[PDB]
């Protein structure tokens, strides 16, 4: 009689609803995963859960309040800085306002993934234009190699990966003059500087090459890190640039994430909902 | 007639860039010739003194001036019990209007459409963290944030499209201790940016508010505000409160004695306070 038409065991899941609230409370995936007999049990264990995520999340914030006094992404932010600054690199702080030329030297689509103000400006959707910029200028002044970097906000409307950030912070480290047989290592050596400052200790280097060149993209499993580029490169040309180099970029919310291990890429972003990874309306 | 012979318009602008003295910019000479002659040798002394400012730069400091006085500014707070926050950059066309005094600011903003705009100021974001965190912890509550704003159009000869705002705010300040509270704030940054001689006028002048100006003789250091106030009303806020904005480049310019408040502002002409073409 074991045929049975009855539904398996533990069918009923969370609503979209239920589910989006345990995620911003930055629930587990097993949590996330679970099944019960009916839709009041599952109300009722909802209920539950949450009410001790949300517990947790107070309890994250009082360390905020009368501890850190600032969020991960500032307090990574000032981490990252001061541990370039003792490897040499200058920091520099640049526009956020690009110009439309700037932005055609960098390739077409990347066009219709940014923010325009009018018809020549639009938001920076990435650091590497004015660092290019900065290079040009730099390296007139200044001996190779030249360390520089920049940690600040960029636009994108949209991008890769399941989630996305319109605002986002990157990190752009890069070398001008880095001795071609070395460039490899330094990009190794940047990852390695940024990652231990980052308190994160498990990672690969994947390296990759075709075409218009050697790109070399940090990862923790299936997961991206940063994306490091090389010169002589194909822009090169447009940028008036003519020295090997290196570079390599970072996601800091996207790191942040992994470190700690939380649902949502926005926990700690810049934002009025989320502070220090925890959902405000707990 | 003796040293009737001043810069050109170009020369002037050039010396500006420079960071000319000012003695230097009204400098007079006796002909065109000895002029020019003089420019020649006065901006190469700029040019080489600039060089050695960037040496500075890339030996010791390793970061320009903005991001030197932000840290400091930060940990001074951080120092006093204020908790620091990071909100977005854009801002809701909603938000805006909850800022209008009565019911303006929207020719200001650059809009990324119908709905979204660059923020133009940090209190609509701080307003909206003070709501949420008022839900969570006890009265007072002290955060601030150190951010770019955008505005097409300011106050004054000069104007950045881009700048950043330092605004320190203390929700829950007795009513009796709101003017000491403002002073203490003042004190705690400036302090903290290498400022010394300043002083707080209040204007009181309601049906406003009872607004308050740091000065530095005749010029602004920062504005500030108190409530109770007419706009808290919109943002659900019941609670006395006191906050102070300062333009950390005017900041810099100020304490610099700097000719354009671009030289340290985001740039890509410019670098720590030295143009870049030399
Ligand atoms: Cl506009
Ligand atoms: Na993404």
């Amino acid at each position: 009689m074991f045929l049975t038409r009855r539904d398996p065991p533990l069918s009923s899941f969370w609503t979209k609803v239920q589910y989006q609230r345990l995620k911003e409370l930055n629930a587990s995936g097993e949590q996330l995963e679970m099944g019960f007999s009916d839709a009041l049990s599952r109300d009722r264990a909802f209920q539950g859960i949450e009410h001790q995520l949300m517990s947790q999340g107070k309890r994250h914030l009082e360390q905020l309040r009368t501890v850190k006094h600032r969020p991960a992404l500032l307090e990574l932010e000032e981490k990252l800085a001061k541990a370039l600054h003792q490897q040499g690199f200058v920091q520099v702080v640049t526009p956020t306002i690009i110009t439309k030329s700037a932005l055609a030297k960098m390739t077409h689509p990347l066009f219709s993934q940014v923010f325009w103000l009018d018809g020549k400006k639009c938001l920076r959707p990435m650091l590497a234009p004015n660092l290019y910029t900065l290079w040009r200028e730099l390296e007139r002044l200044w001996d190779k190699p030249i360390r520089i970097f920049e940690i600040g906000t960029c636009y994108r409307k949209e991008s890769q990966g399941a989630q996305h950030l319109n605002e986002f912070t990157m990190l752009n480290l890069t070398e001008l003059g880095t001795p071609l047989e070395e460039r490899h290592q330094r990009l190794e050596d940047m990852a390695r500087w940024v990652l231990e400052a980052a308190g994160i200790r498990e990672f690969e280097l994947v390296t990759e090459s075709s075409v218009v060149g050697d790109t070399v993209d940090v990862m923790k499993g299936d997961l991206e890190l940063a994306s490091g580029a090389m010169g002589p490169h194909f822009l090169d040309e447009k940028w008036e640039i003519f020295d090997p180099w290196v570079g390599l970029g970072f996601g800091l919310e996207r790191l942040l994430m992994i470190r700690e291990g939380t649902q949502h890429v926005q926990s700690m972003a810049r934002s009025l909902s989320y502070l220090d990874g925890v959902r405000l309306n707990i």
